[PDB]
């Protein structure tokens, strides 16, 4: 919806932890894009977590997810890497830096892949990435 | 244009100072929205700077600008506060917090006020606000 990006931005602004940001992002991406989703974040070593998909999502390839994060490039539907899977693997990027990934599995892939929806989803991932960037850089500043 | 938000996000991601963010925001808002613009930022006391408009912009009311920043509410065209002026005064907000303002004076006010353009401009101000929030909170973390 028209107001969803603004409402998510309000919820992201008060997030205090990566898990807060992940939960908020999943709630809003699920509602706005009629999809199940999972945010994946790097650990100390740069390896994405969690490695276990949630009930209701089809399992994705962990190593292709890692590839998407490492390269800052999408995979899954709409790309030339795993073009046939029923989900998208999207980097959460601010500038050239990738702070995480979101796996998005819609109820209706033809609906999610409408170009206008793809452009809206890109704006969502940019706002999520900005929130992750803020928390990561602040924690580093202080710890 | 379709790619302008993404291109501005890349430029905002590498900004190192509020002045960097202000210059980038003015460049992209000017180009995308066919407008002159000025970003105003609070000083130590919460008073907006600069107090001097640039050549090519019509002077705005400094106290109404301060009102917009203090209340986190827009003024100027499209609002019930100074509805008749040929510019908009827009808070740069992330969540409930306002980090600055942008004054936008278009070459063609009827074009800027097209609702689709207004919705795009709101997304721009959200990305600018996120950049200002990141720099402000990081500087505080370190200084």
């Amino acid at each position: 919806g028209a107001m969803d990006l603004y409402e998510m931005s309000k919820a992201l602004a008060v997030g205090r932890s990566p898990q807060d940001i992940a939960a908020t992002s999943e709630q809003f991406i699920a509602s706005t894009f009629h999809a199940r989703s999972q945010v994946l974040l790097p650990d100390d070593n740069g390896k994405l977590q969690p490695l276990t998909h949630p009930q209701g999502m089809t399992p994705w390839d962990d190593a292709i997810a890692q590839w998407s994060f490492d390269k800052g490039l999408p995979a899954g539907a709409g790309t030339d890497t795993l073009p046939g899977v029923p989900y998208q693997i999207l980097p959460l990027k601010s500038g050239e830096k990738t702070y995480g990934l979101v796996v998005v599995e819609p109820g209706n892939l033809r609906q999610l892949m409408i170009p206008e929806q793809q452009r809206l989803l890109e704006t969502f991932t940019l706002l999520v990435a900005n929130a992750l960037e803020r928390l990561t850089k602040l924690a580093a500043a202080l710890e």
